[PDB]
């Protein structure tokens, strides 16, 4: 039988975000080819722009179907399809912001669906993020294991600064197959780079692309 993951997807998405009150809504129509790990999105934003903060926190939330597999490791979330997965994911700032969002992936024909919910919040006001003082994210390497008998995984994760430093930050991810019966994967790691390709100088519209590689070690 043929793969429900076709080599060519169209990704249509929709965040709905609120970060230290400001509320937002954001649309993102992309492409990927999830055997090469590789995708790219045009995101706009459509309410509550100029955003006040740091574009780049909400960057990761904009589906680890886009990661290329090797035959060695059971791929998770290209299993979870036709039906689909969702997950969510706690990122816990060093200055105490802390974030909480949520995605619902779907596929019909030839395209992923992403319902994205953003929560931010306990950001302070000369910090950073409220200061729109990032660069971009350092790329990452997600620890994937099973946790409390829920796939997990676990990154420590960095934006660059201006000035010379860093602005770290723990990701915790939960991620849940819709069908109830995909065998659960051994443990493994997925290596990440995301980026903004272009923007606007409001970040009205940004281009944004990732790819990410699944190894043992």
């Amino acid at each position: 039988a043929m793969s429900a993951i076709k080599p060519d997807m169209r990704i249509k998405l929709r965040m709905e975000g609120n970060v230290n009150g400001h509320h937002f809504v954001i649309d993102g129509d992309g492409t990927g080819k999830p055997y090469e790990g590789k995708q790219t999105m045009d995101l706009e934003v459509k309410e509550g722009g100029p955003l006040p903060f740091a574009f780049d926190i909400l960057t990761t939330a904009f589906n680890r179907v886009f990661v290329k597999y090797p035959d060695n490791i059971q791929d998770y979330f290209k299993q979870s399809f036709p039906k689909g997965y969702s997950w969510e994911r706690s990122m816990t700032f060093e200055d105490g912001g802390i974030c909480n969002a949520r995605n619902d992936i779907t596929m019909e024909g030839d395209t992923f669906y992403n319902k994205v919910r953003f929560y931010g919040t306990n950001f302070p006001a000369n910090g950073p993020v409220m200061q729109k003082k990032t660069l971009k994210w350092e790329p990452s390497t997600e620890k994937m294991y099973v946790r409390d008998g829920v796939l997990t995984g676990d990154i420590e994760m960095a934006l660059l600064l201006e000035g010379n430093a860093h602005y770290r930050c723990d990701f915790r991810t939960t991620y849940k197959a819709k069908e109830k019966g995909v065998k659960l994967p051994g443990a493994h790691f997925v290596d990440h780079a995301i980026e903004i390709l272009s923007h606007d100088k409001d970040y009205n519209k940004v281009k944004l692309y990732e790819h990410a590689v699944a190894h043992s070690g």
